[PDB]
């Protein structure tokens, strides 16, 4: 990662093909004529970032592609510094990568997630001394990059992992010029006492190549705190009463380094923050001396339609959405993530646990270990400036065997100790962590076991017991990963009849209906319990967003881990507002059931209604009749005391809530049908055009019994087809962008691109027991 | 390839996945529980032979897959011999292959077209001496095979070739047991003079391992002609005498048999070998003589390619196809650009087809040492593995080696040098046969027999220029043989003759770029060539390219995408009407074919007399139109076209019945077609109409029709048309055929696709690929 503020993202005018080529010459050779043998195979025009698996990760019928691919482009290289260096900078590419200038290989890399670079200065110059350069390419420089994500047992992470080992140039590639002498590494170590009285900055600058260079520090308010003019170094300064960075107040200082030479100015701007943190033995966690409850989530480098190839603008939206939920903490999946995410965590205010991808499978040979050592090193060195980061993780579920014939707790223990020592040698400032490896729990500073209350183990009401069992089983405890799957749009009516009700069950993984109705209770319970555990460090629920995993072909959305509170395209589930009503300080108000169109029960039966709100008082209205203004109280489960039991008319009902917080008044409204007719087994599929959009039409399939009652119970897979194989929005991994998807209360919908109309859309049950239904979509 | 009559084809219970795996352990590791991480990726249950590109070779929207894939299965290994040896035998696998017993690699191979084996004897043993054999697999043996057809410019053939470099175990794999001492090689050289007075049989036998052994030679009738017993020595040689032997020829493929037999521990190792007595000669500046008589070689080619299977042809499929060729009247075949399945060689021996077989040094230039060693190795394997076949008279050393591009250099002198090394290697290995190459003028003097490139009427000049170009080619080389000629035709596309810059609209230059790819054109081109060959006494012969439409990666935009359409039959073996042009000239079996069985709508002015051609080898043929006899006519090859069997006839608007009767002595032969005659002319295409014309118990045929704005069929429309379906598996697609293609150019305003009956009801859509017409739909009951 070159330190400079001037960089060009290479996003346009790339070609890509998803296979290996016969040689670099085959990649580079000229085309002698149309239809000649070298004009196949065909390449694709693509824009970067690009991912091999943008679609096939969630395609229900194929294994996501794991193999080589090539990219190529023509670059206009104009290094404006005399004797300047020219680099291609990779913010991230998976999994193995080779870089060529014309026919000469420049650099190679193993590792999907660290940053690295390729100095092309010499190859470029050499290419310019040949006639081919201007006679054939007209000045430009031919560049080719091979990316490979073939299965490799000796490379981390393990394919046993519960996520995709994406291939491609899925993080930005930058063209970077520097002058002859330039910055190579700017390390900023800010320290402060737990009370914030004394601050100490400490800047180490490593130059490349080998007149004065300046160094300025700025306060969060832009005030030049101090300047240094020096000469070609390390450096340390005291500060009294430094403004402290916290999730609540993510205040950031700035360090500016300038090299001036030949009248041009190499500048690099960087941010850092002062904060103190402590993981109390057998106790909670303190940030700048005050106990803080870590309210944590996870994210993967994954998104609908793009696989790993997210843009900056997408990352901003998502991180902003996570901040508005009220999180103050996040574990960045199982690998180093985009520098854009880290900078967002510094800017918005989220503490960070970032780990290397030693994730399941056991332990490999020497290059395996060297990748781990290298990636830990790269992660620490590339990210250490970020105030947000407080944990360096060393591995995840390393107790999970299977990638080798042997599994050796002693060898794993030894290597884990080596990594712990390397992290502390490299960055004393922070603590180490692993998750779920009982026989290494002592090696690290902060341990997380596996605790999935009500999902994989026990009932969610056993959380507090299991949590304290964990706090007592380890020196320093953090709870990484809890929650459970919900099929967005599936709901379930409470049935107060061998358990407190139908939601009070053990291990909903294999006993639950994967409805939002259940998980909303489970999240709710956990967050209530957390209000009365003053010695808990905190926890991180897995996970923020539905994401693709190769391990779940048969999930309600195939190949999608559905443990988000938000769909894979960012569309919030109703559980999102559960977290938001407990954790956010911005007043909000959400009636549960915006995505619940039809409720059921016997005629005149009073129906439960839950509101999730951080307002202290909310009044609810049913069909215009106030049902009473109630007061928020987290202990009155569920919904923190904001629940009613109201009668519903057969057919439509209008449900309304008004929220009060001081002078502020909030409002929300849903409409729901109430169905008193009971239903038999599904008998027909009804296709409806629900209409939707200036560019999209929403098609709904409906499972009904022989007398025409919707089967609000039905979970059958439904499959969509179409006379135009590009009209359906498919392979998104979402509720309305999947071609095969389990019904949600006997219902399944899919979007149709309007510009492709007119077409015919078909809907079938996957088991092919019902008759296929057809609908004409005109536009 | 081990000589024993006792071997087992492993066709059942294989698993396959089209990607590399993370290690051989990952292939072999056990399943710990349903849904556990090692449950993915998912594998396919397949039956061998199997090909990576069974469908995607001709899928119009993808590059055919070029990469690794894995097979795995469980074998009961019951070797019935004391210290016997167990081998997996590969009759062919592409392109690179690696063989594993459990986690141990056995053998590896580079080359997709020669035979090779892997001796698994010691690994099976060392594996049985482990507890996992009994505990986990219950005494059976786990086998895995990695095949790879990644692009590799240092591997022959070149990806510039006009065929797919297919991947997978597309030829049979055999489990084979032999004794500790066994036959390794059995070479049989039958020699006879050009009039068949005497015969000599030299027999060389090599043994692996290291008492006596037996050797019997049986006539083509089963009668023992000669017998020997001899002491077992590592290499042996025997020469047997024989008076006026039965001669092998295409017309009369008399085959002798040699049976070798070895006994130990009571068990009898036997191997049976066929061979043939024949004498042949390529005359300098002259023709070709078989058993003392000049014989005009009537040749074709075939690729190891077929609809729905890529290279994974079964033995039954090969029987059907070779018979179809023999019945066409060919006597000669060049087996594509590579060694082909031994089943094809046996069929050539048995039906009577002379053979040119070459190594896949095919385009691109010349690579490094590994590349050169592969060519030396495959030439060696091809000759050693097929030399006992009497059908084989020509070893080819390469094809279009003047085509550069796979490397930055192209060194004619280095190519000459390596070509000359290969010629010497072949003549050293097998002095009894001639070397050939095709299209490399700067090497043409090196080999025994040479073919230039000559495509009169297709890639150059007019088809009427054929004799002149053929004579030029015969004058320009010591021994000449015309390999490759003909041209593409879109099955079911035709064109009315028009006499208004040439003789008629079919008298054109270089139809590849200038023609309409109709059957009408190519039929005349084949007709002309064939009638010219009757007046060329110096011509050894030719091989037209090619028998059957086959997939090629080089033609994304062909009327059938990715299909080379120069066959006289479709990729599924459905005959085009050009198949009968050849048959009428070459077959001795009486036949009669009115041209136009696949031509449903003729056109022209009202009452205008319309031409009808008939392709028959019957001496006399009478045509009837609508019951009215049009005259008995005598067959005369030189009376072009249709050898004089042609009539001009009135057709009425509407349906017309056209019948023909041919007379061969007392054989009355009959044929009949019906055709509509359309006198209305047409504007540009404007609507697509769908209809169904299903006549099978399994399939419905759906037809798209391009019509003008007044409802008139556009009878010269060639637009690409695309099919879709509410059920993505109902359409019979990716076949490379006229009715099994998702996208295909219209054939006189018409395109059709088969629909699977079981999947009905569905809705089929048809569009012009350019999207200027509105999409059509039809519901299929
Ligand atoms: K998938
Ligand atoms: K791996
Ligand atoms: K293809
Ligand atoms: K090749
Ligand atoms: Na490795
Ligand atoms: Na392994
Ligand atoms: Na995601
Ligand atoms: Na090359
Ligand atoms: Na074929």
């Amino acid at each position: 990662l070159i330190p400079t503020d001037r960089k060009q993202r290479l996003t346009e005018h790339w070609e890509f093909i998803r296979q290996d080529m016969g040689s670099i010459w085959e990649v580079m050779r000229p085309i002698t004529g149309a239809g000649k043998p070298e004009t196949v195979p065909l390449w694709q025009k693509v824009t970067l970032p690009h991912c091999f698996n943008a679609e096939d990760a969630v395609d229900p019928d194929v294994n996501y592609y794991q193999g080589p691919g090539w990219y190529r482009t023509m670059l206009n290289i104009e290094n404006p510094y005399t004797n300047g260096r020219t680099c291609l900078e990779f913010e991230g590419a998976g999994q193995k990568t080779e870089v060529y200038v014309y026919t000469t290989r420049i650099a190679s890399h193993v590792g999907g997630y660290d940053e690295w670079k390729a100095d092309i200065t010499e190859a470029v110059e050499a290419f310019r001394r040949t006639p081919l350069c201007r006679e054939r390419f007209g000045g430009k420089i031919p560049i080719a990059i091979r990316c490979d994500n073939s299965r490799d047992t000796e490379m981390i992470p393990s394919d046993m992992s519960d996520f995709n080992l994406y291939g491609g140039l899925y993080r930005y590639v930058n063209l970077v010029y520097t002058p002859a002498v330039h910055f190579e590494q700017i390390r900023i170590e800010a320290t402060t006492d737990e009370k914030g009285k004394q601050g100490s900055i400490s800047i180490d600058i490593a130059f490349g190549g080998l007149k004065e260079f300046s160094l300025r520090v700025f306060s969060p308010e832009g005030k030049e705190v101090n300047s240094i003019s020096s000469e070609l170094s390390s450096y340390q300064i005291s500060l009294k009463r430094p403004q402290l960075w916290s999730p609540h107040s993510p205040a950031l200082y700035t360090c500016v380094a300038e090299l001036i030479d030949n009248g041009d100015t190499l500048r690099t701007t960087q941010h850092f923050g002062f904060r103190h943190f402590r993981f109390e033995e057998k106790g909670p966690f303190y940030l700048n001396g005050e106990r803080l409850l870590l309210r944590g989530t996870h994210r993967h480098e994954d998104h609908a339609g793009v696989g790993a190839a997210l843009t900056e603008e997408m990352m901003r939206t998502e991180m902003q959405q996570i901040k508005e939920m009220g999180a103050n903490f996040i574990r960045l999946g199982h690998y180093q993530q985009s520098g854009i995410i880290l900078r967002l965590c510094d800017e918005l205010g989220l503490l960070v646990w970032e780990e290397i991808p030693w994730c399941r499978g056991g332990l490999g040979g020497e290059s395996y270990k060297n990748q781990a050592r290298r990636m830990l090193t790269n992660m620490i060195e590339q990210h250490r400036n970020h105030p947000s980061v407080i944990l360096w993780g060393l591995g995840n579920e390393n107790d999970w065997p299977g990638d080798f014939q042997t599994f050796e707790k002693d060898s794993i223990r030894a290597f884990m100790g080596e990594l712990h020592d390397l992290a502390h040698r490299l960055d004393p400032t922070r603590s180490t962590a692993i998750r779920r490896c009982e026989f290494c729990k002592d090696i690290v500073d902060v341990y997380s076991p596996t605790i999935w209350a009500g999902w994989y183990g026990r009932r969610f009401r056993n959380y507090r017991e299991m949590e304290t069992a964990g706090i007592n089983a380890t020196t320093r405890f953090l709870h990484a990963e809890w929650g459970g799957d919900s099929h967005a749009g599936r709901h379930m009516e409470v049935n107060k009849e061998k358990g407190i009700d139908n939601f009070d069950i053990e291990a909903a993984d294999r006993n639950g209906d994967w409805s939002e109705s259940y998980i909303i209770r489970l999240f709710d319970w956990h967050l209530k319990e957390q209000e009365t555990m003053p010695r808990l460090t905190g926890s991180l629920f897995w996970t923020f967003k539905d994401f693709s995993t190769p391990l779940r072909p048969d999930n309600p959305i195939p190949y999608v881990n559905q443990k988000g509170v938000v769909q894979r395209d960012g569309t919030p589930k109703e559980s999102y507002y559960v977290f938001q009503s407990y954790w956010s300080s911005k007043p909000m108000l959400h009636i549960y059931g915006h995505s619940w169109p039809v409720r059921w029960g016997k005629p005149g039966e009073p129906k439960e209604i839950l509101v999730y709100s951080n307002c202290p008082e909310v009044e609810l209205f049913v069909n215009g009749v106030s049902q009473g203004r109630k007061k928020r109280n987290s202990q009155d489960f569920p919904a923190a005391g904001l629940r009613w039991n109201v009668p519903l008319r057969e057919g439509n009902n209008k449900i309304t809530a008004t929220g009060y917080d001081g002078k502020l008044r909030l409002d929300d409204e849903i409409q729901q049908e109430y169905q008193t007719r009971t239903w038999g087994k599904p008998s027909r599929i009804l296709l409806t055009q629900t209409a939707q959009d200036a560019e999209t039409i929403l098609v709904q399939a409906e499972l009904i019994d022989e007398n025409g009652i919707r089967c609000l119970d039905a979970c059958q897979f439904i499959e969509f087809g179409c006379t135009d194989s590009e009209a359906l929005l498919r392979n998104q991994g979402t509720a309305q962008g999947s071609r095969r998807i389990q019904a949600a209360n006997g219902r399944a919908s899919i979007r149709v691109n309007k510009q492709h109309a007119p077409v015919v859309v078909s809907a079938s049950d996957s088991k092919r027991i019902l008759k296929t239904a057809l609908i004409s979509v005109s536009g």
